[PDB]
């Protein structure tokens, strides 16, 4: 049989994307502007932690379910097709709160993605040889059988009977839907190479949005360049040289950050649910990158508007490194079982891991309190630091090592 | 120190998007539609050859350089921010062979891809343990770190001359460009890893174009709905039934080349470069797919354009497995170092392996042929091909031991 690594990689390089996919309508976006804005990053926001949910229904699956053949990844390829229907029929659920009808698509895809785990725990089980060692030498395997199904099956029941009530009174039915995401936490590691996987594909394509749009929108035509720029082709690129900005600072950004979250969780031991929260919260907020940096790129009418920009810039970067130290903190709490000997209290590179995981939060925060305080300069200040903390990360060892010594002498 | 497997795993994914960029603008494509439509197909496949070289380049780069540090871990990210140009600046070269800036901004990504390379390999060499183990050993440490930057910068050599002539003669400037690929061909072990890497980013980016299209675009406006159907909802999503369809073919269709993608690579113990020339081949077809499905959902005016769209998709269809089946040949002439046992001629999966690869391009093949001698059914012959195709994937096992059934009593 099969080493189900590689398959699983798959999966999450697929759900990556179906988790990121409500994030283009933002951008491509231009009381009815701003709400409109609002209510995208809104359903962004959800689809994210709907796709996150499922995904994690899947790893632990799959954590159940050790090795793998043909029909194991051809049905895992179904379930597959059955999450990445999540984003669009949550779209028109929202889009359409008042027929049953999207409800009942909505909960028909969930119900689907359910059925196919279910099948897939049921052909598992059908040949032990499959499951995990420690599952294999359970000698509760019905009982275990009988768990797995009831936890597997709840998400559909519960949709199913959504999707009944909604024919009369759709609140009930979102109360109930609402209910399959709360319980599994009111009633655990995730495997480091899923979430890794997941964090790496996160990362990838909220860093290439902007060269995608690029690439798809401002390549010059040659009617334009010699009616509007009179075939000067260097006017026509400056002319969305902005765009370039922009997608320069989002990489380095997002590159930026990904350095960190690798550095974090190379020296990490065993992962946890609460890690696992903590890591989809800042990854949900780094989707935000993208859009903050096409703000910044764009024009100002007032200063207001310039100021109010530079602040959600610094917000969103603030919100997507502050979850990350936060799950560093929270690994701390538990370290004996949470992270390698390296980075312990008092560690070699404990003080630099913090200091690499804080840069970005402690730069966003002095950048935010420019505008309050030195709004003369304050876009200025912003721009400053999307040069100086790259730098800081180039010299993190050595200005670590300034910083202590300066504490010495103190 | 660190160990390298995120971050190589990380910028494959990055340079998978890079290089299935250029497919968008096809996707999004409605003498001028069909000289249009070609213009952009021969832009994607050479944008991906190219990007594939350059990916090619860094899997070479850090075999040799196989530890990593944090420095390192940088440049690597300045590395990628410059590879992901290389798609916007060929396009718009393309466009633009006329004037000398758009090759002199082609020519200065690769020269930037280049000497990033170049302070990659000066680092790794100034700092002895970083290397990879055996390379360490090697006595002739400064001769082979000549040999690196010799075949690093054959490249940046090139295009600065190339881009230097561009200004009196072009024709030169793209002898030389061509030149840098010529090269290394005229005058060897792809890390496995890589090349899944690699593979599986393609894989799920073109799975899923369509579903990231239909979320943009088919959400219903309720305003609309309102209107055009009465507030009938089910009346808009019949309207976009036909892209669905397109969706669920290509996801089916790709999904189940994955599939046997990683079957044959499971078995694959070493990656020869033949083999990674035919996996590119493989993946550069496989990008044409969502093209096909969404031609096939289209309209037919007259029968001569089905059925051609019926050609042009199985068309498709075949060069994306012919390449694949003719790796697996190739890996079958040197089964002794390239495939595990169990494969080799006579072994227990030999057959099912052969069959699983060869499944999908006699398929269509047959659906091809039946243009030619049964254009009647044609259309309604290419939808049984992706009925029975993934049947048959799931009966293989079986439906091999009939077919050696047959054999028995033949
Ligand atoms: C030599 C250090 C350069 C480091 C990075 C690399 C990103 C990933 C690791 C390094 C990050 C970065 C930020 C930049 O700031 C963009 C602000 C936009 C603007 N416009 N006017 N003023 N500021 C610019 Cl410009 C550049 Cl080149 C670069 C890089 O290459
Ligand atoms: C029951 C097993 C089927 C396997 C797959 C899954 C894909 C990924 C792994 C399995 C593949 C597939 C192809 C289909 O073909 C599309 C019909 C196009 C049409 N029909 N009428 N007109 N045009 C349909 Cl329908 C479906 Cl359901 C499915 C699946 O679920």
């Amino acid at each position: 049989i099969q080493c189900s690594q590689r398959m699983l990689s798959f999966s999450d390089a697929l759900l990556s994307i179906i988790a990121t996919v409500m994030i283009l309508p933002v951008t491509h976006t231009e009381r009815s502007v701003q709400r409109l804005l609002a209510t995208r990053i809104a359903v962004y926001l959800m689809t994210f932690l709907i796709v996150t949910v499922a995904w994690a229904a899947h790893t632990r699956l799959f954590q159940v379910v050790g090795k793998t053949d043909d029909t194991l990844a051809l049905l895992n390829l179904a379930c597959m097709m059955t999450i990445t229907f999540l984003p669009y029929t949550f779209s028109l659920m929202v889009t359409f709160p008042d027929v049953p009808l999207g409800i009942f698509l909505f909960c028909v895809c969930v119900i689907a993605i359910g059925v196919v785990q279910a099948l897939i725990v049921g052909y598992a089980f059908h040949f032990p040889h499959l499951l995990s060692p420690q599952i294999q030498r359970s000698a509760h395997r019905a009982l275990y059988r009988r768990h797995v199904l009831g936890i597997v099956l709840q998400g559909p029941a519960l949709c199913f009977a959504a999707a009944i009530f909604s024919l009369f009174f759709v609140p009930l039915s979102y109360l109930l839907m609402v209910t399959v995401i709360l319980l599994p936490y009111v009633s655990e590691p995730l495997s480091k190479e899923r979430v890794e996987a997941f964090s790496d594909g996160v990362y990838a394509i909220v860093a290439t949005l902007l060269i995608l749009d690029i690439c798809e929108d401002n390549v010059p035509d040659p009617k334009d360049v010699k009616e509007r720029f009179s075939g000067s082709l260097v006017a026509a690129l400056s002319a969305t040289g902005p765009r370039f900005l922009a997608y320069f600072g989002s990489f380095a950004t997002v590159g930026l950050l990904w350095f960190a979250h690798h550095s974090l969780f190379l020296h990490v031991r065993k992962a946890t649910r609460a890690m696992g929260l903590l890591n989809t919260l800042s990854l949900a907020f780094v989707g935000g990158l993208p859009l903050a940096y096409q703000q910044t790129s764009a024009f100002a009418r007032q200063p207001r508007d310039e100021l109010e920009r530079v602040r959600v810039s610094c917000t969103i970067i603030f919100l997507a490194s502050i979850f990350q130290l936060a799950m560093w903190t929270t690994a701390l709490l538990h370290q004996a079982e949470t992270l390698q000997p390296s980075v312990w209290f008092g560690g070699r590179e404990h003080v630099l891991m913090f200091a690499k995981l804080a840069l970005y939060p402690c730069a966003s925060l002095l950048a935010f309190a420019s505008t309050c305080l030195l709004s003369r300069f304050s876009v200025g200040i912003f721009h400053l630091m999307q040069i100086a903390v790259p730098c800081a990360f180039l010299l993190l060892r050595l200005l670590v090592g300034l910083a202590l010594a300066t504490l010495r002498v103190l």
